[PDB]
């Protein structure tokens, strides 16, 4: 598992659940392919995106669909997403985790990258 | 202007100076086209980007050029850019900030919408 | 003033008005002593809390009572109080602004110290 | 494990790794007493700082010693540590993680509550 996403919710103090996630991988010609998505667990984690052989060095954007988490939780959010744009293994493979914090007008993001 | 981006740096505790901003406004067909854009001040703040006769409901993205502010402050930086994709709506107040607060491999955004 | 303080709400997208906040000197004994104290206005800041004579190295500790804030917007929340700690240092840039980013269960803070 | 802390480093992407960590709780007589301490492994994580038998209720300050990580980086940083304040258990027993997110001039904070 070289890519694990992680959403926390920052009202409610809890793991943000069944976040639907889209990550993107950007092409020869300089558009967005998709590249793999899933959703958050009951512990705000997603697991099993991508393989080591699939993540090969590129740039991905990882877009966490935080509009649609608020609504389902009839909350008017401001932001469509939280997107997170970054070159992945361009020294070799590393594993990466994108965490995210979630607020109505309001989020942060970090990753966590290791070397195995 | 009803759009304002404000950007800090939380390695060295400053307001981010000098870095590209730039703002999308999403088309009928899905793509971004380019609507404002400049460089943050000494003070961090980008005004004038737009105007209350141009600022439409729609949907924006705002994308900050980090890397680039961290490649010229000597930093290595995990992120391409950060990006900030919002509605705007009129049934809200009128004056929108974009504030964002930069590390090299995080960063923190709100917005400030206020009469 | 070389201390001002900024608090913005996460929730609501604006500012935090009214929101008590109070700093204090840490004195020889290890104590915390009242130094200075307001609410932020209707754009969350408060400014004037000391002066360039008063502002002296040392630590210092600003406390925002989030809690009181939460309250009376009918919020259930998680801390008592958002506490900022920091050494005044003068080697360093002459004013010091303490920005504060609250939700319910979380808060961002960060210092912008300029000259 | 009622009490477990978790910490990140926004500068380097990875846990924050021998970070101390020490819990006060507030006596009848309004002062902090010394609740826990310990530090952080190399996965960023503090375990065991307490039991369900002695996390009773009351009001807990976690300070995490922000200045000495970065001081034992080599980096000169703004805070002296970062603070989290808050009641635990007013109304039963909860799990609580208090994840912090460190750079020299800033951090985050959030709390996650789970009931067991
Ligand atoms: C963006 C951000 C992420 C975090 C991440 C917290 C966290 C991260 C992990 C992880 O897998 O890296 C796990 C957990 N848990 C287990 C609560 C919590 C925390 C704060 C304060 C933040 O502002
Ligand atoms: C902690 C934190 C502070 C800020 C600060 C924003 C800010 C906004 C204004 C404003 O005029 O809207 C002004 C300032 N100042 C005065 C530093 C700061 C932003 C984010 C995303 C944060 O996580």
């Amino acid at each position: 598992c070289p890519l694990m996403v992680k959403v926390l919710d920052a009202v409610r103090g809890s793991p943000a659940i069944n976040v639907a996630v889209h990550v993107f991988r950007k092409a020869a010609d300089d558009t967005w392919e998709p590249f793999a998505s899933g959703k958050t667990s009951e512990s705000g984690e997603l697991h099993g995106l991508t393989t080591e052989e699939e993540f090969v060095e590129g740039i991905y954007k990882v877009e966490i669909d935080t509009k649609s988490y608020w609504k389902a939780l009839g909350i008017s959010p401001f932001h469509e997403h939280a997107e997170v744009v970054f070159t992945a293994n361009d020294s070799g493979p590393r594993r990466y985790t994108i965490a995210a914090l979630l607020s109505p007008y309001s989020y942060s993001t970090t990753a966590v990258v290791t070397n195995p």
